[PDB]
């Protein structure tokens, strides 16, 4: 048994987990280490136009150290600016894979009232990012999965529930609690007081599988749509993330290599078995995440990762400029009336362009993690495309505009422009809620004693519209 | 020293080193068992309409066992029906990668008259299959490259001799002679008798390195063409099995596994280590071939490799079908009075997508040897050529054919149709040269002593248009 074996008060609290575990709590705050933040949107502009009238336009940065999920989920502009716990454009479920008082939250409300309602909602009671208590039992100590979603849709997969899996399962589980593709199910139900209510229910689409293409499928089926393009009207889906569904396409997750194989390798100190809890970048600690089970040079097999990130590189631009141009031509279509009948297929092409290119790409490690079927995916998004621009030629010749040139995206301003996405006002309108109701969460948080000051340390110095600059 | 350090007396004739090496002359005589004929232009129709125009179109199949080389070399309909050692439609250089008796011929009269000629010029002469005597020297048995084509190639893209080599790449530039992409340089002199001939020397286009687009730009350079499409007009660019340039791509190239570790496995026997000649696939030896290096169930090993299959396939068909469409909407153009002044982008853009794609499936085993490389250059080449049906689209709606659907060719006959290959009369014509001056030739080889009988057994049953059934 723990030192523990009765639970942890203020369990949510990592900081809580030290007096038991100081190795571990140690090397878990060190992911405040990585605080860069990539600038996706600016990196990759053909994004905003592929994401037209959806929140990812406006914000979309690269992943950074767990010490920041929570902030980041605050500070992004797809949260916008709530003026209360009722305002606000996203919902409650934002918060889900960003914090360990979710868990903390749902067992003590249930999963429907905590899916109920706007991610404002809950802005003074989950304040703590990914934590302890996110992937382990406060009582014994072993590896858990919190939410029920996951072993929800690895039932519907086929695939065997956490407690069924394997040791060496669960320690690529307990990710997969979040690094996962998912949607939001709009779901009504009744309290125990009687009100009609609904919820915004986070759901693996995995009733048909985890591929690609089944999920597609899934979305199809269900006639599903993340968003309405804002530029070619078209039933838009929306990927995020699937790290898990890709990564058991790769070599590695075929053979059974976990994630924590790489992202929290061990360290033995006679007797005495250590994971590395600074989750990151394997390649800054190869001796420890790689030459475990390679024989070779750190700095060779360094290249080669490199050479997967070219490959994906070169057809995420091509897919992505593609889908970009076949947005903008059918805006063009539309512009000159052309009929919902006529760009039917169009738009069903370009929805299959994008979720396949997106899910390809959505996965930061994904090149890595499967690259063959990143490249493959990518190829496949990228023909539908090019199918709905060939269409696309002949509505635009029916009316007149056979030799329109839709316009170029290639600096985040420009596409912005096009996707008529106001920065300066989502800017000036976020701080505002920053400086006024978001310390009000933080104050009233940390008189209520669910926040430690400690872990704000340095939290929110960055973010893709300022930078205080230092650590 | 070996028991023949002086020579061997009829090296060119691999019974001849049998007394000397009767394990290795038995397990390579053991190719004859890979007798299968796989019929790529009716497996994969679409290559006909790519190759319209070329000989290509009319026959090409898969790879076989390296007995019956010579022979398939001879059974081509490529090759056509000499009527004596002036005629035939192909010179003296596709003999080359074919037998022993090359390296026999090019030592007795020099590089240049060798390469000068007709295919039929040396019918009676070069009549063994791959031997012993194309990879080793006949006085140390000692690894060796006989022909000076590789060497040159070699040196131009910076690398080292085949002298300079280490054993273990020795083990991969042995197979290089052979299995790399070339073309022919017409190459105009001088014999010492003062006469001016032409040769065709095959030459390795690896002067600007040995990726597919440094190839790419080593042809557009010298404005190279293998031939005009018949049907677009295009100048086009032929692959050859590039199987050593793409397997320096993959992780195993990239490891230093060579080509032998895997298609000619060692068998230690107590101090004696013996290299199985039987080169073959290793799937069927796995238990040698992969498992010596892998520490897991040949069927999962297998199930992967299947994965690899299906990825490549399924870019590849895409490929193809957007490549035949564009010389088939290209050649309706052309039949409505488009200029080359129009098509001229659109050629370029048709002839690099088919290079691309050609050089990814060229090589039957690059689909495992290279994946990711494999299905980049494919995923390349559908682009390029989806470009070219773009601005072929308003091409054709300047012509007034904007809905123009371009004809199927989903099956071999339809396809040779369109690329207007009359199959029957190629067939008769070459039986007719089979049943006259092929039967002359291998009697006079026999009698001369250039050619052993019972090298034949079995060696002429089947060809892509006639089985006489049995092993
Ligand atoms: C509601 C729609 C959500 C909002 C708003 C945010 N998330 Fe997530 N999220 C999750 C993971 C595993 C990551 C990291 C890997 C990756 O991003 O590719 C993220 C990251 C973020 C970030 C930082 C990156 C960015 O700028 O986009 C923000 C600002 C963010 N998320 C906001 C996981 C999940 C998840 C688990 C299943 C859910 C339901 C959500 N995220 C929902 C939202
Ligand atoms: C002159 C233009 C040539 C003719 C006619 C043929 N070859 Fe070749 N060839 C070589 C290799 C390594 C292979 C095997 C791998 C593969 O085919 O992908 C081949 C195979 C053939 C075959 C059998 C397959 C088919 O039906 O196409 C035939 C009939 C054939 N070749 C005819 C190697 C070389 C090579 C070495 C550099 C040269 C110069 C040529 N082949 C030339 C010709
Ligand atoms: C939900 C509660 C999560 C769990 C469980 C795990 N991760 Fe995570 N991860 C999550 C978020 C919201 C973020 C974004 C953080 C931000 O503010 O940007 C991440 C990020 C990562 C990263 C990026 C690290 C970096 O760039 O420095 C990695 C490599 C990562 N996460 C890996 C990972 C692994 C292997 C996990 C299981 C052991 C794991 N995460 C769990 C949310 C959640
Ligand atoms: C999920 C994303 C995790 C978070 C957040 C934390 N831990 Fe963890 N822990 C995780 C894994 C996958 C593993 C390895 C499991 C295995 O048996 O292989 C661990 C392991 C531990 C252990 C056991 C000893 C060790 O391997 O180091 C302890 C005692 C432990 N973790 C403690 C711990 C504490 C105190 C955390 C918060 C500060 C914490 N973990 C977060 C995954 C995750
Ligand atoms: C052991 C548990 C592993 C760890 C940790 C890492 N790798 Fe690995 N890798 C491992 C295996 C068993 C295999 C499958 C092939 C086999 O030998 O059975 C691989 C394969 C790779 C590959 C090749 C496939 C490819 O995508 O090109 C590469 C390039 C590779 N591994 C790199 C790599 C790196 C950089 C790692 C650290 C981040 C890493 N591996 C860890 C086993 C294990
Ligand atoms: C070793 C073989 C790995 C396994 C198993 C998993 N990951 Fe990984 N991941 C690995 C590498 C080499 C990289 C690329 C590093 C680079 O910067 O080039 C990644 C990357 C990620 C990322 C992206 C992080 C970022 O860009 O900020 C994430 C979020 C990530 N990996 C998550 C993750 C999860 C959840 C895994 C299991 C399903 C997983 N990785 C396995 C190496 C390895
Ligand atoms: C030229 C003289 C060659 C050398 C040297 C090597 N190969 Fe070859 N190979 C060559 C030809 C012309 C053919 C086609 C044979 C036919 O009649 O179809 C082949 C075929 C192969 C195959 C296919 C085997 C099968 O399908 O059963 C393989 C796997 C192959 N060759 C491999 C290979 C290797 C590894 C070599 C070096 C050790 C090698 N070949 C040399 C011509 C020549
Ligand atoms: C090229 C395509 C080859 C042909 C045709 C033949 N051999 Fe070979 N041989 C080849 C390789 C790549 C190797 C391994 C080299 C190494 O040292 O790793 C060999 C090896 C031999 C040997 C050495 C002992 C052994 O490894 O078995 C002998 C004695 C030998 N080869 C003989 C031989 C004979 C008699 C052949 C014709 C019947 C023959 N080889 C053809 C490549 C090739
Ligand atoms: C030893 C000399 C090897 C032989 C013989 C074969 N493989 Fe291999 N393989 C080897 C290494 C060193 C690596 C690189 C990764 C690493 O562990 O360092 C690999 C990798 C693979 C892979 C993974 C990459 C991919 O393309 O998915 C696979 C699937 C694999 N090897 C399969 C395989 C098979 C089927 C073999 C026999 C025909 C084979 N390998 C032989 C080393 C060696
Ligand atoms: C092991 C890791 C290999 C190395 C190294 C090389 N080859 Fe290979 N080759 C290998 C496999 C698993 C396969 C596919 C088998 C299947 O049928 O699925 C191949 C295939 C080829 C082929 C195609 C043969 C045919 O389709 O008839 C050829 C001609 C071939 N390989 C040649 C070859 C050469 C010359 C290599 C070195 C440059 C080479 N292979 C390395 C496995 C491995
Ligand atoms: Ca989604
Ligand atoms: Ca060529
Ligand atoms: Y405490
Ligand atoms: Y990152
Ligand atoms: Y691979
Ligand atoms: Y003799
Ligand atoms: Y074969």
């Amino acid at each position: 048994k723990t030192a523990h074996s009765q639970g942890i008060e203020g369990k949510a609290m990592s900081e809580e987990w030290a007096r038991y575990y100081p190795r571990q709590f140690d090397s878990w705050k060190k992911t405040k280490e990585s605080d860069n933040i990539t600038d996706m949107l600016k990196e990759k502009p053909a994004l905003v136009v592929a994401w037209a009238g959806y929140p990812f336009s406006k914000d979309y940065n690269a992943p950074r150290g767990h010490y920041y999920a929570l902030q980041d989920n605050i500070n992004t502009l797809r949260t916008g600016a709530p003026v209360d716990g009722k305002t606000g454009p996203l919902p409650s479920a934002c918060w889900t894979c960003k914090s360990p008082d979710v868990p903390r939250i749902i067992e003590q409300d249930g999963e429907l009232e905590y899916f109920t309602g706007k991610w404002a909602k809950y802005g003074d009671e989950i304040v703590n990012t990914i934590g302890c208590y996110n992937c382990h039992d406060d009582k014994s100590a072993e590896l858990k999965s919190k939410v029920p979603y996951l072993d929800r849709g690895l039932s519907a997969a086929g695939f065997k529930t956490f407690a069924e899996s394997t040791h060496q399962e669960k320690r690529s589980l307990v990710c997969a609690q979040c690094h996962v593709e998912y949607y939001f199910k709009k779901t009504e139900w009744k309290d125990d007081k009687g009100v009609d209510k609904t919820a915004m229910v986070v759901t693996l689409p995995w009733s048909k599988g985890i591929s690609t293409e089944q999920m597609e499928a899934y979305y199809d089926e269900i006639n599903f749509a993340d968003w309405t393009h804002g530029i070619s009207k078209t039933p838009m889906l929306k990927a995020q993330h699937p790290d898990w569904e890709l990564y058991k396409t790769g070599i590695h997750g075929q053979k059974g290599v976990s994630c924590a194989d790489c992202h929290m390798p061990y360290t033995q100190e006679g007797a005495v078995k250590y994971s590395d809890h600074k989750v990151g970048n394997p390649l800054d600690n190869m001796d420890k995440s790689c030459m475990n089970c390679h024989r070779e040079s750190e700095q060779k097999l360094k290249d080669i990762v490199k050479q997967k990130f070219e490959r994906k590189e070169f057809l995420q631009d091509i897919a992505f400029d593609n889908i970009g141009k076949a947005h903008l031509e059918t805006g063009k279509a539309m512009e000159l009336g052309a009929t919902d009948a006529e760009l039917k297929e169009i738009r069903t092409h370009i929805r299959h362009a994008q979720w396949r290119a997106d899910m390809a790409i959505a996965g930061h490690g994904s090149f890595f993690h499967a690259p063959e079927e990143v490249l493959r995916l990518l190829a496949s998004g990228n023909e539908e495309a090019q199918k709905a621009r060939i269409k696309l030629v002949k509505v635009l010749a029916k009316y007149g505009a056979i030799d329109y040139v839709a316009p170029d995206f290639e600096t985040k301003e420009k596409a912005q422009k096009l996707a008529k996405v106001d920065m300066e006002a989502f800017i000036a309108e976020k701080l505002k809620f920053k400086q006024t109701l978001e310390q009000e969460w933080k104050k009233q948080a940390i008189a209520k004693g669910r926040l430690n000051p400690e872990s704000l340390k340095g939290v929110d110095e960055k973010s893709s519209y300022y930078d205080k600059t230092k650590k």
